[PDB]
């Protein structure tokens, strides 16, 4: 901490406060971040260091110093919200979408590959850079250690206190949606308006649909029954390839639901390219 010139305060995060920091020794210009140690944490982390693609954010160094937690991250310039936001009158191209999702299921094909999850994906945790690529950032930090729920799956939801790497499809189908449609998906403010909102486009879950959900911790028979909404109504203007890789991702049962390995190979990608974005910096 004593060896870093903080610049300014990039953001608090789930497990702490980032930093656009500068390296006094090296001069490089570093994300770091201050966790809010437990001795598996410290394993956790050190198996992350280890994790890198170009697409995953890379972590540096760890420092554990004084009692205290510090991870020093690679640093990209803009995040995905930002870029969003400034998109909005306009919209971001499809060819734009197109390329930053399919970076992103490579990545979270990494991850998932060495069963790392992320837990937590959402805009902000998406950056981008000058050359068109797109990084997740926060992989990991999950299990080594108000909020948006969003972009939560809903076997989180419902209880589920063992879930998989199906949640992180979920979470990028939420986000595969807000580009499209420059609108949050499901924008909850509160657990259950958050699955309230999410039967009345995808219809009440049941035993056909999603076998064991009516067994689920959180489940009660006196869920409103709602009927499933025309995609064609909830993503327009997708075309039918993009819509049927949308369903594939946002499907109940997390068994049933895309893996990122699977959706690389989706006929959606067929014409992908990468295209380079404007970014004002
Ligand atoms: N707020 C500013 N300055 N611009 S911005 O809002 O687009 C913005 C700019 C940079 C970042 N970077 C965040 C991060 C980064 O670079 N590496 C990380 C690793 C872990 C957690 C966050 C990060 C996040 C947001």
């Amino acid at each position: 901490m004593e060896n870093f010139q903080k610049v300014e305060k990039i953001g608090e995060g789930t497990y702490g406060v980032v930093y656009k920091a500068r390296n006094k020794l090296t001069g490089e210009v570093v994300a770091l971040k201050k966790i809010r140690v437990p001795s598996t944490a410290i394993r956790e982390i050190s198996l992350l260091k280890e994790l890198n693609h170009p697409n995953i954010v890379k972590l540096l160094d760890v420092i554990h110093t004084e009692n205290k937690l510090y991870l020093v991250f690679e640093f990209l310039h803009q995040d995905l919200k930002k870029f969003m936001d400034a998109s909005a009158l306009t919209g971001i191209p499809l060819p734009l979408i197109k390329s930053y999702l399919f970076q992103l299921l490579q990545g979270l094909a990494f991850c998932h590959s060495h069963r790392v999850l992320h837990r937590d994906l959402k805009p902000q945790n998406l950056l981008i850079n000058t050359e068109g690529a797109i990084k997740l950032a926060d992989f990991g930090l999950a299990r080594a250690f108000v909020v948006t729920l969003w972009y939560r799956a809903p076997e989180i939801l419902l209880g589920c206190k063992y879930y998989s790497t199906a949640v992180d499809i979920w979470s990028l189908g939420c986000i595969f949606a807000e580009m499209v449609t420059r609108r949050a998906l499901f924008p909850g403010d509160s657990e259950i308006d958050q699955l309230f909102r999410i039967f009345r486009t995808l219809g009440t879950p049941d035993e056909v649909v999603w076998p064991g959900v009516t067994s689920m911790p959180d489940y009660k028979p006196s869920f409103p029954k709602w009927a499933r909404q025309d995609f064609s109504k909830v993503v327009p203007p997708l075309d039918e390839d993009g819509r049927s890789l949308l369903s594939q991702m946002l499907h109940y049962d997390p068994n049933k639901r895309i893996s990122a390995k699977a959706a690389l190979a989706h006929p959606f990608f067929q014409d992908v390219t990468k295209p380079v974005p404007h970014l004002r910096l």
